[PDB]
């Protein structure tokens, strides 16, 4: 996260961090034992990391749990990135608490205007490198959609919305992918992808979750 605030020790306790021997993406807890993500964050071998701060310190509130199944949407496209989401699913169910709790998914899908929550460890430098050990936090507004499509002509679909500042200077990075935008307490995005960070009309580029609902539940219901 460029331009942000330091979050504060688990007051974003949805957020997840997915680690292969190292930080690499944040996700999303939807519930005990599904994770949602980007699906350009795909590995094998996912430990999910909950209840995080400081991603190199034990601070006693994480919860470390190996994914046992992950599924990538059946449509992603990794040239345009169209359909960037995925479920992982846990070994086991995670302990719910005041730390570590789930995000509620959309009934509706947000307008632009709406202000969100975006999140994560990723790079905070637009710039040059800078990699933070504790949580970043952004609020930012989804932009409008024609915003969104002179931004970035020919690249947007139905399933991406932008969001964030088109002065720029604040915006997700490196690291971030795969994290929670959040706006009325329902998870409305994935940060998904962007050129460079923080760069004058360049802003984020999200996946819109409230096209998915339909197939993260039935997934989830048959899995
Ligand atoms: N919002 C951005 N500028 N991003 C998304 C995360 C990856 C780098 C590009
Ligand atoms: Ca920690």
């Amino acid at each position: 996260i460029v331009g942000g605030y330091t979050c504060g020790a688990n007051t974003v306790p949805y957020q997840v961090s997915l680690n292969s021997g190292y930080h690499f993406c944040g996700g999303s807890l939807i519930n005990s034992q599904w994770v949602v993500s980007a699906a350009h964050c795909y590995k094998s071998g996912i430990q999910v990391r909950l209840g995080e701060d400081n991603i190199n310190v034990v601070e006693g509130n994480e919860q470390f749990i190996s994914a046992s199944k992950s599924i990538v949407h059946p449509s992603y496209n990794s040239n345009t990135l169209n359909n960037d989401i995925m479920l992982i699913k846990l070994k086991s169910a995670a302990s719910l608490n005041s730390r570590v709790a789930s995000i509620s998914l959309p009934t509706s899908c947000a307008s632009a205007g709406t202000q969100c929550l975006i999140s994560g460890w990723g790079n905070t430098k637009s710039s040059g490198t800078s990699y933070p050990d504790v949580l970043k936090c952004l609020k930012a507004p989804i932009l409008s959609d024609s915003s969104c499509k002179s931004a970035y002509p020919g690249q947007i679909t139905s399933n991406m919305f932008c969001a964030g500042y088109l002065e720029g200077g604040k915006d997700s990075c490196q690291g971030d992918s795969g994290g929670p935008v959040v706006c009325s307490g329902k998870l409305q995005g994935i940060v998904s992808w962007g050129s460079g960070c923080a760069q004058k009309n360049k802003p984020g580029v999200y996946t819109k979750v409230c096209n998915y609902v339909s197939w993260i539940k039935q997934t989830i219901a048959s899995n």
